[PDB]
Formats: C-alpha cells, sequence, structure tokens
C-alpha cells in the first residue's frame, strides 16, 4: 500500500513528490547518503505508475535496459542490451551476481528461466530469448505491444518509434529531464531541485556558473594570437552533472524528443501518432505516446509547454579563461516567490535592491537554492525596465510603421510566469528512416559468476 | 446522492461549482494531477444536469461523440463518429478496450448489444445501428428527439440545426466556452479560472501575453525588407491552450454559435426557434435550444449577454519578433475586486499606483491570478481618465453639433461591470443550407481488440 | 548493532559522522586524549561499511597493511608488507606482541594459523602464506578478487591497478584526503575539521599560515646576495601535519589518484574501468573502482567534484624569512555560513567589516575554527568586488572583440558555492606500466616475541 523512497524524512522535496503522485502513499526511508537521491526517487515512482496503468499478460520491450532493476518484477520484460557505453559491463556483472544470489529463496519469479536465457545468450551471441538479447533498437526481432524508454538520450526519436511501430507496438513511455531549455538554445543552465547543472563545452573555464573551474592570475594585456574567434554561439556537445555523476550529450538528439501534439510517420507502412505530458515535477517529466495504423486528420507542427513554476532565460557577463564575454543562462523559480514579487516589479528596481528583497523572502530553511539568487536578481531588474519603455512608446492600433526599414528592439530577458504556455514550431511529417560486440574474457567471467 | 469530481479538496473553485449547481451535492475526490481539472469537472456536472432534465425512453443523438464516456449510462445514445481528427483512432481503440474488459461483470447495460453493433459496423462501414455509426452530422439517417453537442467547435450552427430539425429533433444542448470575446474581435485573451489562454496566429512571437515565445537580441536598425506590412488586424485562424493541450480554431465557426434570442429557419420545411443560457460559470456556459414547426412572430436580430463578473477589453503595447506594436486583449475579473475599486476610480490614478492597490487587495491565497494584474492595472487607469474628460466637455440636451463634419473621440478601454449587459446585432433569418474514411489495418486492430 | 568511536560526547563532529553513515548507530566512548581523533573515527567507520558491502569467502589483499588492525576480523585478509618506512618495524613488533597475548583466550579466529605463517615467513623471507608476505604491490603473487588501499599515498595509481587486475581483482577501494586542492595547484592549505594543515617546503618560514615558524628581527636593508630568486612557484615536495604527526608527500603521486569517471588500461591484457565517490565528509573521501576485461565505449577525460560545503582559493600576502611576498592558499567553509552571507555580498564590503560580520555569525561554541577567519574575510571581499566590475563592462551577445590582441583580466579569488561542481581534464588512456630488506636482529627479536 505505501511506497518507500530513500530520502531524508526532513526534506522539503517530499511535499512536491506527494503532490505529483496523489494516487500513492509515499513514505521516506533513508539508507544511503546518495547525492542524487531526488532523481532516483522520481524515477522509481514513475515506473510504479506505468506498471499500474497497463495490463498483465502484455510483453514489454525495455530499450537500453539495466536488467538488475527489473529482476524482482512480476511483469514480462524483454531487455534490449547492446554494449555501447563504458558503464554497461559492470551492470551486466551486477545482474549475474544478483541472479546467482537469489536462486532458491525466491520462487515467485522466473529466476530459473532468467538464468537459462542468460546462459543461452552467452553461448551464442545472436539469439533472441524471452527475457534478454544483445541487439540495438533497430535490429531486435522480438514482437510486443508496449515499449519503455527510461533515461535514454542517445537515439533519434522518430526512427526509433517507426521501428517499434512496424513490430506491433501501440503504446510507449519516455521518462527524463524536460527538453524546453534546449529549444530556447541556452548556453548553460540548472535544474536546482535535483542538484543538477549543465554547460556547453566552450564555457567550461568560466567563473560564476554552476559547472566550471578557473585559475588565479594578475592579468596580461598581450595574449597575442592571430586567430579570430570573434563569435561565440552554442555548438552540439554538452556536459551534464547529476550530483557528482558526469554524462556527455548531443543537442540534436535532445531536441528530437520535443515532439508535437500530433504527427505522421509515412513509410512503407503508415501511422498516426499523438504525444502528451502526464507527469511534470520541477523539471522532470513523463511522456506517453500512442500509435495507430493509417493516416487521419491534419497536423500543424506546434509543441506546447505548460509552466507550473516560473521559467527564466537571461543574458549574463563573465570571464572565460580570463577574457570578459556575455552569453545566455536559464533556470526555474518556485511559484510562491514569483507571486510575492508582483508588486515590486511595477517600478524600476536596481539589481542590488532586488537581491536584498529576494534574500528577505527566501530565509525563513530556504525555499530556493542560494547560489542562483544573484543571476535571478539581475534578470528581474532588466525585465521591469523593458516593460516601462514599452508603455512609454505607444503605437496606433492596427498599423505598422515601416518607413523602407523597421527597427528591432533590445531583449535581454525572457520570463514565463506561472500559468502561461510556451509554443514552438517543429517538424511533424517524417518520411526518411549488426555485430556482436561482446568479448571472450567477459563471457567467461559471466559464465563463472552464474555457476 | 453526491456527485464526485477529481479536484483538490483545498481548491477555491469548488465554491463556484457549488454556486452554479445548487441542486447537487458536490464532493471532491482527487485521483490524478491533471492540469486542466476544472474544465473536466464542469463538463461532468453539465451532463449530469442535462440527463436529469429529460425523460427516459427518449433516444439521444451524440454529435461528434467520444463513445467511451457514454458506456456506463442507462439512457439510449446513438453516437455519431466520423473520423476527421488525429485524436479519433485512439478514442475508438479505448472504446473497444473498455468494452472487452467489462463484458460479464456488468449486466445492467446493453454491453452485448454494444459489442454486436461495433462488430457489425466494422464488417460493413455503411450501416446504421442503434448505438453507433460512422457518418457526419448532415448524413446520419437515425431519427430522434434530442441532440447534444459537447465541446464541438467545428460546424456551422444553423445548417447543422436545420438538418437535425427535419429529422424530428425538438430540443438541443450546447456546452462550451463563452463566445462573447470573439464578438468584440479581440486579438488575444485568457480564461484564467480554467488555466486557458488563446491567441491569433500573427502574435505568437510576442513577449508578455499568456501564450507566446520569443528570443534574446541586441537590436539592429536595418531589417531592410521591401514588404509593406503597415496593417495588423485579426484573421481567421486562432490557437487555444487548455492546460497543456493545444487546439486550432476558426473565428467564423465560433461566431456562428452566438445566436439571437429568437430566429427563423426557412427551407423546404420551416421552423421557429429560441435560444437561452441556463448555466454560466466564470467563462464556461450551457445553452438550450427548442425548435417548432411553422413560422410565428417576428425577430429583431439582437443577442444579449449578462455579466456576473467583470469583463475587460483594452489596448496594449508589446514587441512581436523584435518590433514594437499595439493590439487589443481581453479578460475576466472577479466581482469582489470590482466592487472594492469603486471609490479609487473617482480620481485620476497612475498605472503604477493601481498595481500596488490591486496587489494589496489580492493577497490575503490569491483571489485572482497574478500574471494578469499588470494589464488590468493599465486598463482601469485609462478608463478613469476617459470618464473625467467626458464630464469636462458637457453638451446641450437633445442636440448634435455637426459643423459639415463631426469628430470621433479616442476609446482605449471597454469595461462591463457586474450586473450590466452586452447587446449585439446578428443575423436572425436563414434560408441557405459521403465516403467511409476508415482503413483495413484499423478495422483489423479493432476486431482483434474485441475478440 | 551500535558502533563505538573514541571521541568526546560533547563534540560537534558526531552530527556530521551520523549524517555521513546513516545505516549505522554511532555512539561516543572516549578513552584517550588523542589529538587526531576525528580522522581515526572516520577511517574506522569506512572499514565497517566496506566489510558490510562485500561477501564472505572472498579473499582480500591489503596493500601496505598494518596487520594488527586486521587481527580481530572474521574475513580473509592477505597483508602485503614491504619494509620501506621508518614506522614499519614498530608496527610489526606490535603485531607479534598482540598475537602472543591472545593465543588461547580467543578461538573464533585463525590465531594459530596466523602465528604459523608469521614464523614461516621469518624462517624464509621469500614465501607467500595465506595471511602475510613481504613483497611490494607489483611483486606479490597471491591471487584474489578485492583490494583495499587505506591511507596509501606513495604509489602511482594506474600501474598499481593494472598489476592487481592481471591477477583477477575486480573491485578496489581507496580511503583518504580529498585530492581537489592539489588539482588547483595551491601553495598551502587546511582541512580544519580534522586539525590538519599542509604546506609547500618553500614557505615553511612564513608567519601567518597554519604550519610555519619564524623569528623576531629589526630589519636590515642590505641582505646582498647575487642569486636571482625572482620566481616563486609550487614544487614537488609537500609536508602534512595531522594533529602532531608529520608526513612528507609528492605532488605527482597525489595527483595520480584524481581519476576520471571512465578509463582504459591497454597492456598485454586490456581492461575498462570506472571510478565514483561513495562517501564524502568535510574533506575525507571513499572511492570505489571496478575493472572489467576487454575494451568498451569511449572516454572523454573529465573528472568532476561535487561541493556540499563551500571551497575557497585566494591570494594572500605574507613575509617569508623576513621578505614580503604573495602566494595562494585554500580552505573549506561550512554551508550555513555561506548561505548567511548571500545578502551582504551584493555590495562592496571592506575586509574589516566582513571580519566583524563573520565573527557575529560564528559565536553562539563556534561553527568554524577562528584561525582561518581573517583569510576568509579577505577572499569574500575580493570576490564581491570582481563581480561588480563584470556587471559594469557589459559585452554584446555572441561576439568576441579581439582588436589583433585581447586582454586578460585579474582574478584573485575562486569560490565554489554549495551545490556546484568542479570539472578538470586529465589523462584517460594508459599504455605504459625484488630484495628482502629484512635484517637478522629484527628477525631474532620477532621470533623471541612469538615464543
Ligand atoms: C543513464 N543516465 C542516468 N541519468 C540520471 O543520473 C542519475 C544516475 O544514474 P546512474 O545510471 O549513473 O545510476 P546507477 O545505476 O549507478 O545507480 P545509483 O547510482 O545507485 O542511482 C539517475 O538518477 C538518472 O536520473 C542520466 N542523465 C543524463 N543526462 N544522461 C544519462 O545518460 C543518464
Ligand atoms: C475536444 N475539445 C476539448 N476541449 C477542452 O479541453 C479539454 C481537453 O479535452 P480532451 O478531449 O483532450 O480530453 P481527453 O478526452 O483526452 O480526456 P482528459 O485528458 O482525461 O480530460 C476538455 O476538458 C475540454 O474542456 C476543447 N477545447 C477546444 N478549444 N477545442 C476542442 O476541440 C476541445
Ligand atoms: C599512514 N598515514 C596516516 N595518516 C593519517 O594520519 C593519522 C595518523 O596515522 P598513524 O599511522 O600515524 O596512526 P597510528 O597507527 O600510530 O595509530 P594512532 O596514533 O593510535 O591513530 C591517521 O589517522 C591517518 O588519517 C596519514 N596522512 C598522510 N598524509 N600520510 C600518511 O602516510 C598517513
Ligand atoms: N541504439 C541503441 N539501442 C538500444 N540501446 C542503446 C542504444 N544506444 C545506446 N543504448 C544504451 O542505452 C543505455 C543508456 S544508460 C542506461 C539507462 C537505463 N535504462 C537505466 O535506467 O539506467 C546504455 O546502456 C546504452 O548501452
Ligand atoms: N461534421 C461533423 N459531424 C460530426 N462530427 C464531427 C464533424 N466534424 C468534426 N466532428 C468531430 O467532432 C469531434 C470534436 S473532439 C470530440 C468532442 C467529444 N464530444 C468530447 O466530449 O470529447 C471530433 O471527434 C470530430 O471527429
Ligand atoms: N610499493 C609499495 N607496495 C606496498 N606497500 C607500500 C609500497 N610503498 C610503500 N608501502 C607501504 O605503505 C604503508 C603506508 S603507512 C601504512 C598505512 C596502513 N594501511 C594504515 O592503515 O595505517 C607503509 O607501511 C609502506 O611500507
Ligand atoms: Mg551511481
Ligand atoms: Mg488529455
Ligand atoms: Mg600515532
Ligand atoms: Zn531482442
Ligand atoms: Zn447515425
Ligand atoms: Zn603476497
Amino acid at each position: 500500500d505505501p511506497v518507500y523512497v530513500d530520502i531524508d524524512a526532513d526534506s522539503a522535496f517530499l511535499k512536491a513528490l506527494q503532490r505529483a503522485y496523489p494516487m500513492f502513499e509515499v513514505e521516506p526511508r533513508q539508507v544511503t547518503p546518495n547525492d542524487h537521491a531526488n532523481a532516483r526517487a522520481f524515477s522509481h515512482l514513475a515506473i510504479k505508475l506505468i506498471e499500474q496503468e497497463i495490463d498483465p499478460d502484455s510483453t514489454i520491450l525495455d530499450i537500453g535496459s539495466a536488467p538488475a532493476r527489473r529482476m524482482m518484477s512480476d511483469r514480462k520484460y524483454h531487455c534490449v542490451c547492446p554494449m555501447r557505453s563504458a558503464e554497461d559491463p559492470e551492470r551486466l556483472a551486477n545482474y549475474a551476481r544478483k541472479l546467482a544470489s537469489a536462486a532458491g529463496k525466491v520462487l515467485d519469479r522466473n529466476i530459473s528461466g532468467k538464468i537459462g536465457d542468460l546462459q543461452a545468450v552467452m553461448a551464442v551471441p545472436d539469439t533472441e530469448t524471452p527475457t534478454f538479447c544483445l541487439h540495438t533498437d533497430v535490429s531486435c526481432r522480438q514482437r510486443a505491444d508496449v515499449a519503455i524508454y527510461q533515461d535514454v538520450y542517445a537515439v533519434h526519436a522518430p526512427t526509433s518509434l517507426y521501428h517499434q511501430a512496424i513490430k506491433g507496438v501501440r503504446l510507449a513511455y519516455w521518462v527524463g529531464f524536460d527538453t524546453t531549455p534546449f529549444m530556447y538554445n541556452a548556453m548553460a543552465g540548472a535544474y536546482p531541485s535535483y542538484s543538477t547543472n549543465w554547460a556547453d563545452e566552450q564555457v567550461l573555464k568560466a567563473k560564476n556558473i554552476g559547472l566550471c573551474s578557473t585559475d588565479l592570475t594578475e592579468g596580461r594585456r598581450g595574449k597575442l594570437s592571430i586567430m579570430r574567434g570573434k563569435k561565440l554561439e552554442p555548438c552540439d556537445r554538452v556536459l551534464f552533472s547529476v550530483g557528482s555523476t558526469l554524462y556527455p550529450e548531443s543537442r540534436k538528439l535532445l531536441k528530437s524528443w520535443h515532439l508535437p501534439s500530433v504527427f505522421h510517420l509515412k513509410g512503407k507502412l503508415s501511422f498516426t501518432c499523438r504525444c502528451d505530458t502526464v507527469v511534470s515535477c520541477e523539471g522532470y517529466v513523463v511522456k506517453r505516446i500512442t500509435m495507430s495504423p493509417g493516416l487521419y486528420g491534419k497536423t500543424t507542427g506546434y509543441a506546447v509547454t505548460h509552466h507550473a513554476d516560473g521559467f527564466l532565460m537571461c543574458k549574463t557577463t563573465d570571464t572565460v579563461d580570463g577574457e570578459r564575454v556575455s552569453f545566455s543562462v536559464c533556470t526555474y523559480v518556485p511559484a510562491t516567490i514569483c507571486d510575492q514579487m508582483t508588486g515590486i516589479l511595477a517600478t524600476e528596481v536596481t539589481p542590488e535592491d532586488a537581491q536584498k528583497l529576494l534574500v528577505g523572502l527566501n530565509q525563513r530553511t530556504n525555499t530556493m537554492k542560494n547560489y542562483m539568487i544573484p543571476v535571478v536578481a539581475q534578470a528581474f531588474s532588466k525585465w521591469a525596465k523593458e516593460c516601462r519603455k514599452d508603455m512609454e512608446d505607444e503605437k496606433l492600433l492596427g498599423v505598422r510603421e515601416r518607413t523602407w526599414a523597421f527597427k528591432k528592439q533590445k531583449t535581454h530577458t525572457v520570463y514565463k510566469r506561472p500559468d502561461t504556455q510556451s509554443i514552438q514550431k517543429v517538424q511533424a511529417e517524417f518520411d526518411s528512416f549488426w555485430s556482436s560486440g561482446l568479448s571472450i574474457p567477459l563471457r567467461t567471467r559471466i559464465k563463472w559468476l552464474l555457476s
């Protein structure tokens, strides 16, 4: 009846968890000092909900699985495991160890069958078994009706979904960090409730952002090099830090999962699909996708995000490896603070006065993490100013003055308040869509572990 | 005896719901975190009331139905389902699944007959059954006495009503968002109690409205393009966001449902009709229409709206894709705030002082959503000013000075106070009024689901 | 069920210990006045956790052991003991004494076997026994599955790990002081919670750092020596003081244990490895390393540190042997103090006012040790100033001005706030990897002690 999560009983994240999963009874039971506890707790509850939603005797494809996390479940999982990351062999060895440990003490689960399939696959690397295989997403041959993607950021979404659809899958789920900041094309950012920071590779030698390192210096004027940098814009490669765990990512693949409300997959067979967000908690989301044969209706190409807390994007000035530059940074702000700043932002306010007001509101325990307070205070200060200028240059209704050129105004802050929506135009019609990789020493090690 | 709605027990919308449905006992019972909960609750109670109002052994046509929502009812529904939207196939599959799940556990409803009709229709796409068919509103052949339209915005109202009338229907209902803002021809707007925002397609790159997105820039003066925009007025296509769900709409079809108090349908057969509003709650309404054979009385062509809370329309200045422009926006204001601003608006007040007074009245929990407070403060400030000028240029009774031209004055705010009425002139006499579309893969899928 | 540590019942370090080991019940029981009690307590709890984590019937290699600390354990240890430090013979004699004392009173442990192996090794210095040998890390011949390094700072990490891996070891642990300050290349520093200070050999005659000594003088202007010092930068040799115990160290070997998240060992056999931090307490850490045969994935070469309290590096001015100079110093600051200085650092503050505010916050018992307060007050004062200048010289978005030279700015303070991360680039692919030393008088002494 109750669900247990490994967090401190005094934490303030438990209230947000209980608000996001009202159909469960959430109890804290802390056993480790893990520095990314909140993310693990959210993922655990998400899988509980998804299992509650679907029916038994249905076969489930787990794309890019970590098998040891599915071993005590009663449903029917087929784990797809290619070996492409440096962390995979340790996960496989953990699976074998946990299988061997519990082999005559637990008899409610297909333990003997799981062991048999693991040994069979170790014998011949190119066979499909009910519970385990060694292919990718586009070369597995098992047929199923449901697919699950959990923290998978390394595939192009439409191609992968088409290859699941032609095999009979009608329903899919995706669990992960919200993709909205990468649609606005920010240079660096934070997910403060989850102790997570991310940055573009070009700014890792900055000074005052969440993820960076630099040195002391006295400052020399020469630095004479004939190269022309002259231009600093975002590039493909990005670095993520979740607590103290590091992961590299690609902007193109992250953007590909920011799907519109309805879309068409037009291949040899054809499908009509829709995508909607069913859980949203302070930057972490769950998405549900359904797919149907044939072509119906028409598409517009728009994707919408609903903001329950505030979302901010702003321009900032820093030194990178000693040289002063400007670039854009993004973050999330709790709704109670946003509501309490409404009156103050009616006038022009300096950054230093906004900082003191925010500190006054925060400290009572803290509602929001202190290291982001300065950059927020700057952004609010600019936003207010840009509103006043708008009211002081009033235009005539229904008319654009384009004397034959028109001027563009400055914009240094974007601020989405609680209960507003972002909307962006993306592609909505798609028509353009194996070697073993295992080694004998690892096979011998796994065989030895099982026996 | 009590009705259950999926909302939080602490919400302030429950008081308004209880006020709008005094004949029921409304109890909150929350099971999901749905971000458009209030709209779903209002629709559920509306259907309960309509069923209470009419008598059994009457056959009901459900136009543009979602059949799974009618499956546990005891009345006799005929669901009209063409397949014209990208969301329809998923709704059909949900219907088949829910039918198969409950087939020997529920015996108070025509479950076996419903399954039989679904299979019969899948066999031959061009047959009418008691419970289900695949035609449009103007090509269904079933005869009935009542018709229901629930959240249907895609048909021209007089043509549809005439085609129901010539089949013997004498009573119809319509449930939906209030059409008044589109009669005033606003560019964008909000329904704040339902977490809903809407906008014209031409202003989706604005900065400070409910539904928009834009970018950071430094501002270049060139932007040299020889096109002459020169003119910015509303056009047909509009976008709606209900929580995080997106829907496109057409202005012409929305205006067509803003019907006068009495009207005539003059075809081969003739009818006399009247329309009145029976439920009104913070922007959501229920309308009741009766139709009778023959021609009686005379028409004027006026349609009236009664305001229980305040309604505002005003001019605002923003930047769209970097360029500064002006346009009109509309919203609703709670009656207690309107009553508490009566004394302050007797003098000239600046926008910045009005904003601080409104914040003082709001925060005690919030009576009204904070993101609309600035634009309201501006509107009130203009309205007061325009009243003072009127009192300072007094005319003579019963005389128009038209020396031979007359001048028109500025008008930047329209404000309808609680207990006033809007009135508009519209048309009141009308005299000017099929392929399958299903696919074999979907038919096979549905057949498989039923078995 | 409870674990006992030799600390005062009134100490404030017990709360931090209980926070870092939530799976235990920690009770204070003081028996000695030891001036490095906190470090010993942390090491004791770390070994308890590691033993809890792994399974029995596994053989454990203890690299650079002190055997008397393993004698009352139930697991199977093989202690590797070369004789390379001046403290080793006393540890060996203590082992022999404690073995002889308990030889018929304790029968749950392999006491008789331990004595037999000690005598056998004393007889022939070049034999391996289950419990004891006299080789180094790269010349021991025993085969095992787990390795442990406890307070070992004298080996090059990749070479040592490769030599364990080719013998079948799959899992290793490392316990020690955090290596982050030596990656930033500081000249001197402190670990204040553990009563520990360290310094470069060139600054041991300073005046106001943690570890130093100097003299009184009147000051003569001559000091004429023709040598050109002219340049003061860190060199390899460093001195550590833990309470009143002194240890010399090498910068190269300390840096070698600051390992990236994944790496490859490419020799005659090949391995893929990953490293992560599982316990972190105010400057003391535990690291866990896993190794697998074969080559999988790809590497980036980045190492990340997560900051739960604040970390500071700053420039300071002192006199060394009478001559005034400047150099860099580093330290740790508790999170509550950092959070309480957020509002004050929005403006420019002098060092003398920051010192008085910090004293006000500290004294209530002390949260932080007083001897570091002046140097912290200076650092904060500089950091604030450098932030203001950044906001006063704003650049254009996306552009570097390199008119053809660019200027570098001054940087006198680096400040990592709670919940941020450091990231550094290090090597991630490695492909480049005995005499007795005992004496007859010592052998005779040990033989006499055993009998
Ligand atoms: C695989 N993966 C996981 N995460 C997140 O980072 C956290 C670490 O995920 P993990 O896979 O490193 O956790 P592990 O299986 O080692 O078990 P644990 O250490 O006991 O939790 C997870 O909680 C995820 O939310 C991830 N985040 C990003 N950006 N990219 C990834 O590939 C990725
Ligand atoms: C079909 N439709 C529904 N709405 C409103 O938008 C909401 C979403 O309606 P929905 O049909 O998307 O809800 P669904 O059937 O998926 O079930 P739910 O997600 O569990 O509620 C409804 O509550 C309606 O009030 C709609 N609003 C507009 N503007 N246009 C539409 O066509 C339309
Ligand atoms: C062997 N060693 C130990 N330490 C730390 O310094 C402390 C003294 O370690 P110790 O080995 O001198 O303690 P001893 O075995 O004499 O027993 P005790 O005096 O009763 O505790 C330990 O608690 C370690 O944390 C050490 N610190 C450094 N820098 N270098 C070392 O080689 C080293
Ligand atoms: N094309 C592909 N098809 C299937 N899996 C892939 C893939 N490309 C990468 N992967 C796998 O995706 C995994 C992501 S990390 C593992 C995430 C896992 N589901 C969890 O919950 O912890 C990696 O193990 C990697 O091997
Ligand atoms: N001309 C027409 N006649 C009947 N239905 C139509 C129609 N044009 C569109 N529709 C249908 O109207 C529906 C509107 S969305 C479905 C609303 C449904 N009554 C509910 O309560 O959820 C779509 O399914 C669409 O297929
Ligand atoms: N190459 C090497 N291989 C194994 N041990 C070594 C070594 N070089 C130095 N050592 C040993 O490492 C020890 C470090 S001091 C002893 C630390 C001990 N593990 C404890 O907990 O107290 C010294 O005794 C020294 O003899
Ligand atoms: Mg981990
Ligand atoms: Mg929905
Ligand atoms: Mg000692
Ligand atoms: Zn497979
Ligand atoms: Zn019909
Ligand atoms: Zn040995």
